[PDB]
């Protein structure tokens, strides 16, 4: 319905705002762009499903996220990809993993504070009806 299309449009507006707040955080700059195949040639072979905040913005606009769960799955993928690809004890690896975890925790925290549980429940019920 028109009511349902407005629900999903509100979700997209909410998701864009949260995503922008993450993308402008200096700690999360590494997660704002795809990994460069020139700089990191073995990335696309080690990491089967690359994800970054620019790709998240594209997916919002392509209507790929019908619930906050769908969105958080991709946030979680940014984080898990960073932990997998940079698992070592060295300072460069430990810094990216600390940043990955903060990106994840930050997103979860914004959603917990600012996304109404009944709004999310509605999204889930419309989605399940499709
Ligand atoms: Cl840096």
């Amino acid at each position: 319905s028109m009511q349902e299309e407005d629900t999903f449009r509100e979700l997209r507006i909410f998701l864009r705002n949260v995503t922008h707040r993450l993308a402008i955080d200096k700690r999360f700059r590494v997660f704002t762009k795809p990994v460069d195949p020139d700089e990191v040639p073995d990335y696309v072979t080690v990491i089967k499903q690359p994800m970054d905040l620019s790709s998240v913005i594209s997916k919002i606009d392509l209507h790929k996220y019908l619930t906050v769960k769908d969105y958080l799955r991709d946030i979680d993928l940014i984080c898990s990809n960073a932990l997998e690809y940079n698992p070592d004890r060295d300072p460069g690896d430990r810094l990216i993993r600390h940043r990955a975890c903060a990106l994840r925790d930050t997103a979860y925290a914004i959603i917990k504070e600012e996304l109404d549980e009944d709004f999310e429940q509605l999204c889930e019920e419309i989605q399940e009806s499709r």
